[PDB]
């Protein structure tokens, strides 16, 4: 047999961030919701702030958009760099400057797992399973695994196995599904406007929303919405049987994350045929063992968000035991070369980052370039045939480095 | 009727640290494990990451010491002031100063569960339910129950509805139970040193600590084991029933936060009449709503990790609902106003600061000013007889003050 691939060791990690209270406001990139004025993703969403007469008209005023992005990079020894986004920002790099440095220098550039156990078992008094710190740890597995693909020449979806399928559909998320039909997507989620403290009329409001689209879309296209969190038991289940007539597909993430018990009983309530989803704030390994016991049909993590590539893999597996789908929360290429090879994520989501939803704005737009886009509401698994998540940093951006080792 | 005393409002929030990585190492203060060398705290005590050599022997050498101390301090109008203090440093100065003030400043001094809403709903997409976030929030609820209390003239135990019993007992936590007991503790709690990956040699060696301390303390001092997360349900079994010779009080956070089912399955497996306890690491009540259904016999919140005063009150009454005890985690003075009111609270910890658990260093030394401590085991509620949470911050100290707003 042949002499095995040399590989070179890691020797250094960096940490970057844009956007957040201590940047530029409305930067993009990594952080979803760090955008601009008059943007969809900002318009009187339903959250657990919105009951609040000062914070029911922008999530941007409560403050969603106060960690921004980070950006990790890491450089192996024959100066060769992975790198990876995601939402945390400027303590995200405190984190990886001040703490997880000493578990990845040093390491072989295919260390990934160890590195990930290390980081998680020396985080696990401050990480509260998930949020900041765990989004922190997802980026430094991402750009991990980055760095191990480019190093490797091979895109990670082909390290992970191979495509199971040759293309990836997408539903888009944002206010106006009837667009995104035109688009070629295969389905439209729509934000909630309204919640409990809004009673009937909200439900009313909301159930009339998405009344409206499916007039617009026709039967075949999926039409869901999106509670981020606002709701309680009895509301969603109001919700959900108002949305009945119309073929809501799913109700998605109507409780905070901590109510497990809420989510058994929301998903005991559900319209015959109804799916109920969560997870995209969810994180590491366990609390998705337990949110899936809890019986809902779909659970959604971020990539960057729910521990990382690493994570995200035993998730697919956690579902599919229990026949189950993963139908990860954005995340771009981080998601696609995963879920282009899991057997049961059938599509995926993209989160309209246009302000009006109009056009392809690119999901990580712009800190990642050459960033690839659904054409007809899909992508080709050729259009992932490049090393690693297949992008380069956009270092046009003005990135800043809070930290140093 | 008379009119109601005049109240201010709320001026200015502010943030420093002390200690963690981007100041000096073994500051103490509010982070217990920011100590120096030769102190028991570190002395290979089992953790999720001692099954790796390199961070056996010791905890800051993974990094429990990253973090350090956060104060924060809120003035009124009136100039008057209240600040409390927790572990989270440098990125909890971030949080307060460029997000949560803006619930904060312009509030009345009495608004205090307001706030504390506001900030659990406006970072509940990023805290995590739990660890370096939810650390954050909690010192400020305390500082906000700080400055109410000086402002208004009452201890916050009076505020509360005063002292359920005349003094607080005692049992403390390090590795010499045989000097707690000779200085009037009532009980030891030891750390363990050995993890799964020693088996049956580790489990020999922990027991046979606790045998050796039963021998020197006599049947009616108590002791306890605490795991700080290290085990598994099969480990942590054996170790239990192996120490069941000794009537071990308690074995203490077996299992990391997450497992909620595994920690149901220890607690069915656990010798009779020895109990199973957890919740320092645990986040919002809800978490604890959680926890406190599988079963285990106490929950151990810490004031400035769980959430704050504001959630221990809540926690305390969930626990006594069930007819179940509630024991925070060390917390000194925000712990000692809250528990000497509560009926389920038969006594509180004292976690050994000092080197060699020889004498009764303060346990927030040296942040915290005129902090009482311990006299024969116990402190009278006399003691607390002073406004707000009794103390006065050191700033003797080299307090740093990163961001600003
Ligand atoms: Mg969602
Ligand atoms: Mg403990």
């Amino acid at each position: 047999m042949e002499n095995i691939m040399t590989l070179p060791k890691i020797k250094h990690v960096r940490a970057w961030f844009i956007g957040g209270a201590t940047a530029e406001k409305g930067a993009g990139g990594g952080d979803y919701h760090d955008q601009g004025g008059n943007h969809w993703i900002d318009d009187h969403i339903a959250t657990p702030m919105s009951k609040y007469r000062d914070y029911e008209q922008s999530r941007q005023s409560f403050g969603i958009n106060v960690l921004g992005t980070l950006i990790v990079e890491v450089e192996a020894e024959n100066r060769q760099t992975g790198f990876a986004v995601s939402t945390a920002g400027e303590m995200g790099c405190f984190i990886v400057e001040k703490h997880l440095n000493r578990f990845i220098e040093g390491k072989c550039v295919s260390d990934i797992k160890l590195i990930h156990d290390q980081m998680l078992g020396a985080t696990m008094y401050y990480s509260g399973s998930g949020g900041l710190v765990m989004n922190t740890i997802s980026c430094v597995d991402l750009a991990l695994w980055d760095l191990f693909g480019k190093v490797v020449g091979l895109p990670v979806y082909k390290l992970l196995g191979g495509a199971v399928r040759d293309e990836i559909q997408f539903y888009a998320t944002g206010a106006r599904p009837d667009l995104a039909k035109e688009m070629g997507f295969i389905g439209g989620k729509m934000p909630t406007h309204w919640g409990p403290h809004d009673g009937d009329a909200g439900i009313r409001k909301d159930a009339a929303m998405v009344a409206d689209m499916r007039e617009k879309c026709g039967p075949d296209f999926w039409l869901m919405l999106d509670c981020w969190m606002s709701q309680d038991v009895n509301y969603a289940t109001k919700l959900a049987h108002a949305c009945a007539p119309f073929n809501l597909k799913w109700i998605e993430e109507c409780l905070p994350p901590q109510q497990y018990e809420g989510y058994r009983e929301l998903k005991r309530n559900a319209p015959a045929g109804m799916m109920v989803t969560s997870g995209e704030h969810h994180g590491t390994l366990q609390s998705f063992r337990t949110l899936a016991e809890t019986g809902i049909d779909i659970m959604q993590p971020d990539v960057g968000w729910c521990g990382g590539l690493t994570t995200l893999v035993e998730i697919a597996a956690l579902a599919k035991s229990r026949g189950q789908l993963v139908v990860p929360h954005g995340s771009s290429v981080y998601s696609h070369h995963a879920v282009i090879t899991f057997t049961n994520t059938p599509f995926s989501e993209f989160l309209m980052t246009s302000p009006d939803c109009s056009t392809l704005r690119p999901q990580f737009d712009p800190i990642l370039l050459d960033e690839p886009v659904p054409v007809n509401g899909r992508i080709h698994k050729s259009v992932l045939d490049k090393p690693g998540f297949g992008v380069e940093l956009n270092r046009d951006c003005h990135l800043k480095r809070p930290y140093s080792h």
